[PDB]
Parts: structure tokens; C-alpha cells; sequence
């Protein structure tokens, strides 16, 4: 109940009683007519330097009214009418020195309808003097707007919206948002007004639900998130928050020894190879070797990669076709792990905190283990302190990390400063939750993003929550964090569109949990749909990162496209025969030589493989990294069934002859068909047969029925021999 006096204490401040003899009868009715509004506007009026003047008679008497010009003296009642500032009890000045007007009376509870106008000007006090601030209302407000103009009952509209908007034809765009900003604004307000006054609520309700949602659930939580962006933008609010936080770490800095910020820099900049070292390490004949490889030949080293080599064998030339060679193309995957950055945040994030993982080299994989070990104790105390309660930290990301593939249109081809709607929904649909396995670092105060950062989240701290304090106004969090995503909205800010992303931070586990009783539920519902044993562990999550949910609910429909595009005879017959080898069905977000259905059948280390997708022959399992782009494959379906391609190749190869188990893409006859219409299909599948058969399989079974005649008309041997394959399995 501290509510009652956070209002009486904003009160005593902008609110200004000044009437005649009755200061206790009228200052008493001033404040049962602003209790209705929202604590929380008070303050954000405070913010701005506004103040409520209660007085008496013309209102246009007053100091504060008096430099209006002779033509502010008129002024619209919330239904359009005009009126004169000499004739009416209120008035919300505008500029840099807000003022609010009200005339004095205690039937202001009787007659509802001057509390209506009196709130609908606070409205606009709001929408106008102090949204506007934070380029608000903005996309999701627009979307209201949106769905009354468009509905069947055009009550909603005769309700709210000024025939300007009523007659405009299509719908409301950002762009019309920027140059009907007082229409907007005047919608927002009225729908305010209706809202606060609680006898013209009903009638909100009654003919805009839509509008009576949005204001419902804006006054009632989203408000203080309001208050909160807006006091980001106030210097000293700024400089106050960084200064009890910087206080409260002040012990654990002041403790901090040369060794602790050695690493806590190391892990704000990764160290890159060292070419030098490189040269020495290597070897009197690798080096020959190196001495000439046309480093672009190969596939399987990065433009970035490749650079540096060039560079490296460039820089030992100074004393005394293209063939894709073996031993050579072993030399370059024996390197690649070599001049990888050190990066420890990095690390974690390949390896969902698995740093325990055969991925690298041991001795690369130990130093690794005990930076983070170190990093982990230096990380111990938590946010919570007595200086302060709720606490937000900010953090700019790049959408790629989450998801390359829907990264590649998140920003408009034509606008560069607009988002697209159509990836916006896209992005957003799934993501209900997120998980940290490496080392956020955040900012004190909202901060500009690079131009690849389209992501602006909002994090809300646990007390519980460890961090460490940096002197440029930024906390590194603890690894292992859990959070639950609460909103996600299209919003501009300095000239620009980004997705700010409202979380809330969770113990880990919680989020652990749910994904545990995801592969339980989705396991429970697929070995029925196939037939198999009750429990068996067919599908499996290894989720640990930021996109963390819609890794899990994008398995769902990734497998059902799997069913609706393949006979479900071949199906069966197929994951019987995975399940059998003990195979998996493994849908994750770190990078697929961490998986172990990979790597416990690896000869050696540089001989692991990432990518979108992976068949494992040795494990039957199926692997499917989440957050990349499968360079020739539009979407995770595709991938995953491009996968299930090698997986038929097997079962097929080994119904031959079980006496041997090998692959029917390995086929002398087959081998033909690859010779004359290898180069028919995709370029992906040009590489070799057993990709090859798999990029044909995943054609012949796209959703995209036109896809299906490209086979069948450019690859017709091929059409047939996985047809026959198909029959053959079904079958036998
Ligand atoms: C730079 C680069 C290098 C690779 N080797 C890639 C491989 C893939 N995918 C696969 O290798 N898939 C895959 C899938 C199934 C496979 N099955 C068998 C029996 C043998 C395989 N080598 C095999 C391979 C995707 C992208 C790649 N990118
Ligand atoms: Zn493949």
C-alpha cells in the first residue's frame, strides 16, 4: 500500500492548489480526480517538468496560460466540438515546460463527462508530451489502430476514430504514422480517456476490445516499463544508476588482482593466431607443402581462413587447374583448428558449456577449461543490494546468432533503416524462452548498437543473479542463465528500426526443465505416429542458447513436414532400422562436432564436420544445427530432409547385402547415372554421389510440387533409381 503514498508524495510536487477559501474541499477533490490515473504518468510528467495547476474560473487567467497565442485559445472537447479556453475547466500546455489546467469542483464524480475530457487531455499529456519522447506509440499501438479501421463492426471507428483516419483506404503505416503524428496521438488519448474514466470503460470494452486490451494491459503493467525507457534518457538518472551499482561492487573491484582483469579483458577481445608461431610449430615438410596449395581449391576454410593462410605461405617465400589433393586438404583441416581465435566466451558458445568436448586440441581444450573455471569464481557476487530494487541491463545483438537464415531478410532490400513485418512475425512466433551458456555482457544504461545489431533486449536481473563490474558502465554476467522471454516489439530509435526484446532472467533449471518435458511430450508423440516401442529415446534436444524455444518448437514442424512429404512406409521401414543402431534424431543449437553422435566416431579431431545438417553412418543419428543458413537449403525442413536422404542411401545400401553394410549410392550402377546427370540438379549436389542422391531424394519430396518435376525432367535416370530404391525398401 505503499501506492497511496507514492501518489501523495508525486502529488505534493507537480500538483499546485491555488483557489480561494475552500483549499481542503476543492484540494480534496483535485485529488480523487487524478487518482484514477496511473501513478506511474504522474511521474513520467514529473520527468518532463510538468505541473497540475487546480484553480479557479477562466482558466486562461492564469501566469502559466498567459503567453498563449490568440489562437491556442480554442479547443476540441473528446468529441470534436469546438470550445474556448475562457469556456472550458481544462488545458495541457505544450512545449518544454508542460502545464496542466483545471478548473475547480467535486462533481467532477457526479458529471462524468467533464472527467472524460479532463483525462482525455491527460491522454494527451501522455501520447504527446511524454511518449513522444521515446518515439512512442509506435508498431504495436499502429496495429490496434490497424485492426478497428479493418474489423466488420465499424462501431470501434465511429468511437474513436476522426474521419481523417476513417476515410484513409489502406491501412496504417509507419509511414502515415510520421505524418499524422497528432492524429495518432488524438486516437491514443481518446482511448486513454475512455479507459480511465471508469463509466465510459464499459462503453470501450463495449465497441473497441481491441483498443480496451491495449490500454488494459499498457496501464497495468507495460506503463513502468514506460517510465523506465524514459528515465534512460535522462542524464542523471543515468550517471545515479551506473553510481550505486559502481558502489556496490566497489569491494569486489577494489580486490581485483592484475591476474582477475588480465582475464576479464581477455575475454572482452579474443587473441588471433599468431602467424609467426604458426610457421615454427609446423613442420620442415608441412611447411613444403604449405608452400604451395592453392588455399581457394579447398572447401572447408572460410574467406576469412583462407586470407590468413594466403598470407602465411606469402611470408616464408623470402629466402633462397587445381588438383584437390588428400594429404593436403588433411594439412588444411589440421590447420583450420590452429588459427582459430582464443576466444573463451566463444568456446562456450560452441559447446553449450560442454567444455569438456574432443572438438579441439587437448592442450588448447585445458587452457580453455581453466580461464572459465577462474572467470566462474571471480563471478560471485550478485546484483542484489539495498540501493536499489528492479534493475535493467541492456544488451545490442545480431539477429544471425540467433537465426542466420531468417537474419538474411530481417532488415528491408530497399529501406535499410525498416525492419521487414513478414521476418518480424517469422522471428518472433516461437520465442518464448532463451538460455546463456557464456558470458552476457551487458550495458548499465541502453547504448547505440553497431549497424549488424538489429536486437535490442531489455533484461531484467535477478537479485540472485552474479556479475562482475566494468569501469566503462558495463556488467559481465555469470554463465548458466535462464530467461524468460516476455516481449518482443518493433521499435524506432535514433532514425531507425530494431526489435527490442523484453526478458526477465529465471534460474536455469526452469528453462532446463521445460525442454526435458519437451523431448518427453514430442518422443511420447511420435513413437506412436511411427509404431515404435512406448519409450524409446528417438528425438533428443541439446538446446543452451539465446534462441533456446524455437529450436524446440521448430523440431515439431520440421518433422511433420518429414511425414507429409515422404511415404510413410519408407519412413518406418528407415527409422526402425536408426533406431536399431540406437540412432537420434538431434535438433541443437551448438556446433555440430560437440554433438557426440559425431565425435565418439571420429579418428582424428580435424576430421569433424559443421553445418547445417549431418547423417553419422556410425551412430544412425541425424544432427541438425539450428542457427545456420544451409547455403543451398531455404529452411530447416529442407536440411533435415536432405539428411534423411543419406539416411535412405544407407538402409538401402545395406538391404543389398547385409553381409556387408555399405551404400547403394556407392553402386557401380549408380555411379553412371552420377556421371551423366551429376550436373543436372543443385549445385550442392554436385559435389559427389552420396550427396548427389541426397539432394535429388530431398527434390523429390519438397513441398514445393514444381520442385519435383526438376528431377524428373533433368535427372530422369536418377528420378527412377530412387524410385526403385524406394519401392525396394518399402517392400523388402
Ligand atoms: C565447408 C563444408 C565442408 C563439408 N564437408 C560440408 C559437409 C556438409 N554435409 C555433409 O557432409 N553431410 C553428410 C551427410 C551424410 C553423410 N553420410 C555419409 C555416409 C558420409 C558423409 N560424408 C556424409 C556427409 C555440409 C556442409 C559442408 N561444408
Ligand atoms: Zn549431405
Amino acid at each position: 500500500k505503499t501506492q497511496e503514498e507514492h501518489l501523495k508524495e508525486i502529488m505534493k510536487h507537480i500538483v499546485k492548489i491555488e483557489v480561494k477559501g475552500e483549499e481542503a474541499v476543492k484540494k480534496e477533490a483535485a485529488e480523487k480526480l487524478l487518482e484514477k490515473v496511473p501513478s506511474d504518468v504522474l511521474e513520467m510528467y514529473k520527468a518532463i517538468g510538468g505541473k497540475i495547476y487546480i484553480v479557479d474560473g477562466d482558466i486562461t487567467k492564469h501566469i502559466s496560460l498567459e503567453a498563449l497565442s490568440e489562437d491556442k485559445k480554442k479547443i476540441k472537447d473528446i468529441y470534436g466540438k469546438d470550445a474556448l479556453l475562457h469556456e472550458h475547466y481544462v488545458y495541457a500546455k505544450e512545449g518544454y515546460e508542460p502545464v496542466l489546467v483545471i478548473q475547480s469542483s467535486e462533481d467532477y464524480v457526479e458529471n462524468t463527462e467533464k472527467a472524460l475530457n479532463v483525462y482525455y487531455e491527460i491522454g494527451k499529456i501522455l501520447s504527446r508530451d511524454i511518449l513522444s519522447k521515446i518515439n512512442q506509440p509506435y508498431q504495436k499501438f499502429l496495429d490496434v489502430l490497424n485492426t478497428i479501421k479493418n474489423a466488420s463492426d465499424s462501431d470501434g471507428q465511429d468511437l474513436l476514430f476522426t474521419n481523417q483516419l476513417k476515410e484513409h483506404p489502406t491501412d496504417f503505416s509507419v509511414e502515415f504514422l510520421e505524418q499524422n503524428s497528432n492524429e495518432v496521438q488524438e486516437v491514443f488519448a481518446k482511448a486513454f480517456a475512455y479507459y480511465i474514466e471508469p463509466q465510459h470503460r464499459d462503453v470501450l470494452q463495449l465497441y473497441a476490445p481491441e483498443a480496451f486490451n491495449y490500454m488494459d494491459k499498457f496501464n497495468e503493467q507495460e506503463i513502468n516499463l514506460s517510465l523506465e525507457e524514459l528515465k534512460d534518457q535522462r542524464m542523471l538518472s543515468r550517471y545515479e544508476k551506473w553510481e550505486k551499482i559502481k558502489q556496490h561492487y566497489q569491494h569486489w573491484s577494489d580486490s581485483l588482482s592484475e591476474e582477475g582483469r588480465g582475464l576479464l579483458k581477455k575475454l572482452q577481445i579474443p587473441i588471433e593466431p599468431k602467424k609467426d608461431d604458426i610457421i615454427h610449430s609446423l613442420s620442415q615438410e608441412e611447411k613444403e607443402l604449405l608452400k604451395r596449395i592453392q588455399i581457394d581449391s579447398s572447401d572447408f576454410l572460410s574467406t576469412e581462413e583462407k586470407e590468413f593462410l594466403k598470407k602465411l605461405q606469402i611470408d616464408i617465400r623470402d629466402s633462397l587447374s587445381n588438383p584437390l589433393s588428400e594429404k593436403e586438404k588433411e594439412f588444411l583441416k589440421k590447420l583450420k583448428l590452429d588459427i582459430q581465435p582464443y576466444d573463451i566466451n566463444q568456446r562456450l558458445q560452441d559447446t553449450g558449456g560442454l567444455i569438456d568436448s574432443p572438438s579441439i586440441n587437448l592442450d588448447v581444450r585445458k587452457q580453455y577449461k581453466r580461464d572459465i573455471q577462474n572467470i566462474d569464481a571471480l563471478l560471485h557476487q550478485s546484483i542484489g543490494s539495498t540501493l536499489y530494487n528492479k534493475i535493467y541491463l541492456y544488451e545490442n545483438m545480431n539477429i544471425n546468432n540467433l537465426t542466420a537464415t531468417l537474419g538474411a531478410d530481417l532488415v528491408d532490400s530497399t529501406d535499410n533503416t525498416k525492419i521487414n513485418r513478414g521476418i518480424f512475425n517469422e522471428f518472433k512466433k516461437n520465442f518464448k524462452y532463451s538460455i546463456s551458456s557464456n558470458y552476457m555482457i551487458v550495458d548499465i544504461n541502453e547504448r547505440p548498437a553497431l549497424d549488424n545489431e538489429r536486437l535490442k533486449w531489455r533484461i531484467q536481473l535477478s537479485p540472485d543473479t552474479r556479475a562482475g563490474y566494468l569501469e566503462n558502465g558495463k556488467l559481465i554476467l555469470q554463465r548458466n542463465i535462464g530467461l524468460e522471454i516476455k516481449d518482443v516489439q518493433i521499435i524506432k530509435q535514433s532514425e531507425k528500426e530494431y526489435i527490442r526484446i523484453d526478458a526477465k532472467v529465471v534460474p536455469k533449471s526452469k528453462i532446463d526443465t521445460k525442454i526435458q518435458e519437451a523431448q518427453l511430450n514430442i518422443n511420447q508423440e511420435w513413437n506412436k505416429a511411427l509404431g515404435l516401442p512406448k519409450y524409446t529415446k528417438l528425438i533428443t534436444f541439446n538446446v543452451h542458447n539465446r534462441y533456446a524455444s524455437n529450436i524446440v518448437e521448430s523440431a515439431y514442424l520440421i518433422l511433420n513436414e518429414w511425414k507429409n512429404n515422404i511415404q510413410s512406409d519408407l519412413i518406418k521401414k528407415v527409422t526402425n532400422y536408426l533406431v536399431d543402431g540406437n540412432g537420434r534424431f538431434v535438433f541443437t543449437d551448438i556446433t555440430l562436432p560437440n554433438i557426440a553422435e559425431q565425435y565418439t566416431h571420429q579418428d582424428e579431431i580435424y576430421e569433424q564436420v559443421h553445418s547445417k545438417g549431418l547423417y553419422v553412418p556410425e551412430s544412425r543419428s541425424i544432427l541438425l544445427h539450428g542457427p545456420s543458413k544451409g547455403v543451398e537449403l531455404r529452411n530447416d525442413s529442407e536440411g533435415f530432409i536432405h539428411e534423411f536422404g543419406h539416411a535412405v542411401d544407407d538402409y538401402a545400401g545395406y538391404l543389398l547385402d547385409k553381409n556387408q553394410s555399405d551404400l547403394v549410392t556407392n553402386s557401380k550402377k549408380f555411379i553412371d547415372i552420377f556421371k551423366e546427370e551429376g550436373s543436372n540438379l543443385t549445385s550442392y549436389g554436385r559435389t559427389n554421389e552420396a550427396e548427389f542422391f541426397a539432394e535429388a531424394f530431398r527434390l523429390m519430396h519438397s513441398t514445393d510440387h514444381a520442385e519435383r518435376l526438376k528431377v524428373q525432367k533433368n535427372a530422369p535416370k536418377t528420378f527412377q533409381f530412387i524410385n526403385d530404391q524406394i519401392k525396394f525398401i518399402i517392400n523388402s
